[PDB]
């Protein structure tokens, strides 16, 4: 193998000191701006705080892996273990309360109605519960193999699989990242997106050019053989505006006035942020463990993937100081607030 480390020990500890300043910073500010200007009044409120809450126990882990990049394991096995816990805790609650997020969208979205009755404060706060003791269960084998050891003169902190059986663990702990982390939030996209997409359509609302009539889906046109809930686009084009006559062409969508619709754009954009932070490690990952059967095993292509994945978890890393500044931007409210 190649010597990188005389080269990441000048590297890391610089990016990774920036990194952890940002973000615990921007995600400190998010903290206390849902608990005192917002003060936690919808469900949303409540998965936000966790998802910067384990943000937050992911960025604490960073400092280490700054110094043992700079130096050696200088912390002992407890903190390999317990930083090791932390970042893979950090990393699995994350992703779910993402997850979390897109659920509560398409219950408020597509299921508007029941969604009055189940999304409550206490609801939010029984599931964010329950995604943490999952998140801590699904880094529990990951913990066990982790240790501190001197391996010679240097400490290392690393996870150490029995020889015997270190293809299967390599393989089983590669899908539990891949199923977890990529898979499962893309059914989640998936199959929410399509619902929520279907509704916000299925409701446009769009104005005459001509006359500045409004069709609104809900009402519909009876007079003229369109029943009440018909989505315009669904509409015939034989059909004219009501008021002036004028064809479907010169119809414009209406911009949403449903908070709870436009409160959309903010959830997908974390999800596809997430995505161009992780999905890279998560392909490489996987490329690393498997398709060496299935590509490459050269000792060119076992050094260029080993590098590659150095470099797709730094980015990863990376995404932990990310969310606020989305919020920043994208976020309504958190626009105003600053505002
Ligand atoms: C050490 C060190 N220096 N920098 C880092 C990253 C922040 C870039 N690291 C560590 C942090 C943790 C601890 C080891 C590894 C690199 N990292 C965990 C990576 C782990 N991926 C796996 O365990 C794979 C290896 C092959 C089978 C599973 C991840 C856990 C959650 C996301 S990634
Ligand atoms: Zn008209």
């Amino acid at each position: 193998k190649i010597n990188v480390k005389q080269i990441a020990a000048r590297l890391l500890p610089p990016l990774y000191s920036l990194v952890f300043i940002f973000g615990f910073v921007g995600n400190m500010l998010v903290i206390l701006i849902l608990i005192n200007y917002k003060r936690l009044k919808s469900m949303t409120d409540i998965y936000l705080l966790n998802l910067a809450i384990s943000d937050l126990f992911f960025l604490l882990t960073v400092p280490f892996w700054a110094h043992y990049a700079a130096a050696q394991w200088d912390f002992g096995n407890t903190m390999c273990q317990l930083l090791t816990g932390l970042y893979f805790i950090g990393f699995f609650s994350g992703i779910f309360f993402i997850i979390l997020l897109t659920i509560d969208r398409y219950l408020a979205v597509v299921h508007a109605v029941f969604a009055l009755k189940a999304r409550t404060v206490t609801f939010g706060v029984v599931t964010s519960v329950i995604t943490w003791v999952v998140a801590v269960f699904a880094s529990l084998p990951n913990i066990i193999f982790t240790r501190s050891q001197k391996e010679g003169l240097h400490y290392t902190c690393s996870s150490h699989f029995p020889y015997s059986q270190y293809q299967f663990w390599k393989n089983f702990q590669t899908l539990k990242i891949v199923i977890l982390g990529l898979v499962l939030p893309l059914l989640v996209m998936v199959i929410c997106y399509s619902g929520i997409l279907k509704t916000l359509l299925r409701m446009k609302k769009y104005t005459c050019t001509v006359c500045g009539y409004i069709y609104n889906p809900e009402d519909g046109d009876p007079d003229n053989g369109v029943n009440p809930g018909t989505d315009f686009k669904d509409i015939p084009d034989d059909w004219v505006c009501p008021l002036c006559g004028v064809g479907k062409d010169q119809f414009e969508e209406v911009e949403e006035e449903k908070k709870r619709h436009r409160d959309v754009r903010l959830i997908f954009t974390i999800m596809i942020v997430y995505f161009l932070f992780w999905a890279p490690y998560n392909i490489v990952l996987l490329l690393n463990t498997f398709q060496e059967f299935f590509g490459l095993n050269n000792c060119s292509s076992s050094n260029r993937l080993d590098q590659a994945m150095q470099v797709t978890e730094t980015l990863g890393m990376t995404h932990c100081c990310i969310n606020p500044i989305i919020y920043a931007f994208v976020g309504e409210e958190f626009r105003n607030y600053l505002l």
